[PDB]
């Protein structure tokens, strides 16, 4: 149940998606990962950004010694963070992570972003106003550093996130580019299906991989408070009863059988073991494009400060 990326290596198309807000204590993270192994997750989705990359390596850790996993049974995600975009500072906090992770290296390191901020060692760098520093880099530099990082060995598949066209673009036209990012994971969801995005990245061999697949955690910070509840969708539901699934279950299968790597992140185990049923069952081409239908633009991650960089991916 893998897709075949542009470098021969092999992505699980489900992918276990591990952020959670910071009230939910770090010992979580460690559970649930080793839940989502056990529930049958094999492509794990972290990033220096979490919080937890020592926790989810921990699980991986623990799994491998109980037998339960072999370490190439396992596709690890990270990604590299916007405070540290800059060419030199890449390896590092690959590194950085793969320490953390207890980790000999990554299956998949990402560009978290393309909106670039201050190098320092704040997440989230602010001026005297309160107000977050962005910085300038050509990010195709930064590319440079990543394919470096291939070459090293400690990652052995690399691509981008919340990139858009013009953005991918100026990736696979750099000169003397060596490898094409094998992917671009970016919010989507029967809201804000990416169809165009999709077709784009078919076309050059690049997957497509869903976050916020489920509709998001709904976080305070950054989601609209008054943006539909994607699960509680009347077509998703009715759909749901139809096929004798769950609301959720039918957002996933959407995405798998769109030709989309599908991430999905719950902290409790009944659903994660739920949603591994995705395997289970098939939507009809009149269910996907019924489906299709629901696009309504919606991204549940906001930023009005952000929507001023000069990299913000949806302008
Ligand atoms: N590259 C990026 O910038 C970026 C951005 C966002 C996310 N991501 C990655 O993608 C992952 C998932 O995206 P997401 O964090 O926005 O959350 P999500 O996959 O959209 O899931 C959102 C919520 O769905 C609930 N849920 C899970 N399974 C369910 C089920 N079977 N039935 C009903 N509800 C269910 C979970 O609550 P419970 O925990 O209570 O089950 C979760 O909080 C993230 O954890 C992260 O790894 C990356
Ligand atoms: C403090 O916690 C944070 C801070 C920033 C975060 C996130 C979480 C996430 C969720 C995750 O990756 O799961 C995305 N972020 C982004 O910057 C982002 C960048 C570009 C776009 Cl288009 C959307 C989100
Ligand atoms: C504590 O460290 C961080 C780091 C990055 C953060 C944040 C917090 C927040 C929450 C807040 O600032 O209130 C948003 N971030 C983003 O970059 C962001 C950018 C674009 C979008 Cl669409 C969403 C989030």
């Amino acid at each position: 149940q893998c897709v075949k990326l542009n470098d021969g290596h092999f992505m699980p198309v489900l992918g276990f998606g591990t952020y959670a807000p910071p009230e939910v204590p770090r010992s979580k993270a460690l559970e649930v990962t080793k839940l989502a192994i056990e529930a049958g997750f094999r492509h794990i989705d972290s990033a220096h950004l979490y919080n937890n990359e020592e926790q989810v390596g921990l699980a991986i850790r623990s799994k491998i010694a109980d037998g339960s996993v072999k370490r190439e049974d396992i596709f690890y995600t990270s990604k590299l963070w916007s405070t540290f975009h800059r060419p030199e500072l890449v390896r590092p906090a690959l590194e950085n992570s793969l320490k953390k992770a207890q980790l000999d290296y990554v299956d998949l390191y990402l560009i978290h972003s393309p909106m670039s901020l201050k190098p320092g060692e704040e997440l989230s760098p602010t001026d005297e106003n309160g107000k977050v520093i962005f910085d300038i880099v050509d990010l195709c530099t930064t590319w440079e550093a990543m394919e470096k990082c291939k070459d090293a060995g400690l990652a052995k598949s690399i691509g981008v996130s919340n990139f858009n066209r013009r953005q991918l673009e100026m990736i696979l036209n750099k000169p003397g580019l060596k490898y094409k990012p094998v992917c671009n994971q970016v919010e989507c969801h029967p809201y804000f299906n990416r169809s165009k995005l999709l077709d784009f990245c078919k076309s050059k061999d690049i997957v497509l991989v869903a976050y916020s697949a489920l509709g998001s955690q709904r976080d305070k910070r950054w989601v609209d408070p008054n943006s539909p509840v994607l699960l509680e969708d009347p077509v998703l539901c009715a759909l749901a009863k139809k096929h004798k699934r769950t609301p959720a279950l039918i957002a996933l299968r959407y995405q798998l059988q769109r030709g989309v790597v599908v991430l999905a992140k719950s902290y409790n185990e009944q659903r994660i073991r739920q949603n591994v049923q995705v395997f289970e069952f098939q939507l009809t081409a009149e269910d996907m494009k019924a489906i299709d239908g629901l696009d309504r633009n919606l991204h549940y991650f906001n930023s009005d400060s952000f929507a001023s960089h000069p990299n913000y991916p949806y302008s």
